């Protein structure tokens, strides 16, 4: 089993990551948002692999 890396809301850490993220001005907030929402896609998919090999 892998840790789900962003496990608040699907796409922050913990509260004071969203508070940071919230923070940020609109392009590098977008632009994290996109890259976790791609470490996101992959972890899902990781893990859906996992179930069906069991
Ligand atoms: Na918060």
């Amino acid at each position: 089993e892998e840790a789900n890396p962003f496990p608040l809301e699907g796409k922050y850490k913990d509260e004071s990551d969203r508070e940071h993220l919230e923070s940020l001005p609109e392009m590098e907030r977008e632009t994290l948002l996109f890259e976790r929402s791609q470490i996101m896609q992959k972890y899902q998919e990781r893990k859906l692999f996992r179930a069906a090999g069991r």
